[PDB]
């Protein structure tokens, strides 16, 4: 069906099974203290963002996800729930990255792998048409293109992202569905040397898209800790005067608007709710310390520019292993910042989860 305005609006949103089976299955039986279980078990339940950042996961999960909630939804529920998806599989994936766990790469049919991918998950969106999907369009991805095109793999990798960019705003721009670019962060692409520029490259891709009415704007703070809205700079954001994630989209927004692109936001807080972080420097991503889980998802933002505030990256599923001998290993997940023994990433890491639920703001 279609919606119109915000697509957050006028739903629930779904809090999915495989999330609430790590925390069941993986998470719970280590856990003896009877609050800390029942915190568990209630985080359980907020609807955070599922991933597609392997194919493997567009014939499984997403069919699943999509079942389940055309099942609870004919079953009665009120107001409908919603799906929240990330699209997390760009060949040569992450090319500034110091290690990447993305499967495909362009010198190895990644494009037309990719192609396959995006055309499959058309498939199904439009076979559950009447389940409201909610899309984050590959994290990680243009952002390098604005700071980052002096690392070979990405300048190499640049006219790739932008027209597997364009294929998927266009074949994913379907009325029942919304989708969100990536935008990096405040201390991403918020620092103001980074931010004219990103707009006139976010801006280009929408125009060059045509528009798709199912684009509603950009994610920011996937993946990673910044405040919404805090009175003081955590120390880590100096000299940056968009120093959490309010001022950088207050800056941004005008941009982007006088380059075409009126781009509405969401912006993860799943592990924002403890601030300032326990990271020593502002781009220390992997698994850091001293975070909680943030403010739970909502349409009601009070911002003019957010449609929702989201958990899109799942708190308690790992961000890189600290194993500096394995073959993926990144070494921002080796720094002293970074919570270790840390498993794989995409592993469940139940010392970090414990730490989420501690530092939870609001509390569980
Ligand atoms: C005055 O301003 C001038 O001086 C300033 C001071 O030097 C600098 S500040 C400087 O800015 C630069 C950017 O311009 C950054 S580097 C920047 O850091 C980003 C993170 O904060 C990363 S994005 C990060 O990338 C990760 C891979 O490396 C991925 S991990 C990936 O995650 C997914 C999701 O969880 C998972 O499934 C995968 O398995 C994982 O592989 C992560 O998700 C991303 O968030 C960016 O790439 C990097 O370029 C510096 O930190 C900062 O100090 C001013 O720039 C300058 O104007
Ligand atoms: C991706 O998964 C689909 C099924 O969803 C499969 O048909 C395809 O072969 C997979 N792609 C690659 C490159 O293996
Ligand atoms: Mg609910």
């Amino acid at each position: 069906a279609p919606y119109n305005g915000n697509p957050f609006e006028g739903v629930q949103l779904w809090a999915n099974n495989y999330y609430r089976s790590e925390v069941h299955t993986l998470a719970i039986p280590q856990i003896t203290d009877p609050a800390l279980r029942a915190a568990a078990s209630a985080v359980a339940e907020v609807p955070s963002f599922q991933w597609l950042d392997r194919n493997v996961t567009v014939d499984t999960l997403l069919v699943q996800t999509l079942s389940e909630i055309r099942e609870a939804n004919q079953a009665g529920a009120n107001p409908q729930y919603a799906a929240q998806i990330v699209v997390y599989d760009l060949p040569d994936r992450d090319c500034a990255a110091a290690a990447s766990n993305g499967e495909w790469a362009i010198a190895n049919n990644g494009v037309n792998n990719y192609k396959a991918y995006i055309n499959r998950i058309r498939e199904i969106l439009i076979s559950f048409s009447d389940v409201r999907t909610i899309l984050v369009i590959e994290p990680d991805s243009l952002a390098n293109m604005v700071t980052n095109m002096n690392v070979p793999k990405c300048s190499g990798a640049a006219s790739t992202y932008r027209e597997l960019t364009i294929y998927a705003l266009k074949q994913l721009d379907l009325p029942h569905v919304a989708m969100y670019m990536d935008a990096g962060h405040a201390g991403w692409l918020g620092w103001p040397a980074n931010i004219q520029p990103a707009a006139e490259l976010f801006a280009k891709i929408y125009e060059d898209a045509g528009k798709p009415r199912a684009v509603r704007g950009l994610a920011t703070n996937v993946a990673n800790y910044n405040a919404w809205s805090v009175s003081s700079p955590p120390p880590y954001t100096s000299p940056n005067p968009n120093y959490d994630e309010k001022h950088y989209i207050e800056a941004f927004r005008p941009l982007l608007e006088a380059r075409g692109f009126p781009a509405q936001f969401i912006v993860d807080q799943g592990r924002s709710g403890k601030q300032p972080t326990g990271q020593k420097e502002w781009g220390h991503w992997c698994n850091a310390i001293g975070t909680g889980f943030g403010m739970r998802p909502t349409a009601n933002t009070g911002h003019q520019y957010v449609d929702a505030f989201v958990w899109v990256k799942p708190g308690g599923e790992c961000n890189g292993t600290s194993d500096t001998t394995a073959a993926r290993y990144d070494y921002h997940c080796g720094l002293e910042d970074a919570l270790k023994p840390a498993p794989e990433a995409g592993q469940w890491f139940n010392e970090y989860f414990i730490q989420l639920l501690r530092n939870a703001n609001p509390p569980f």
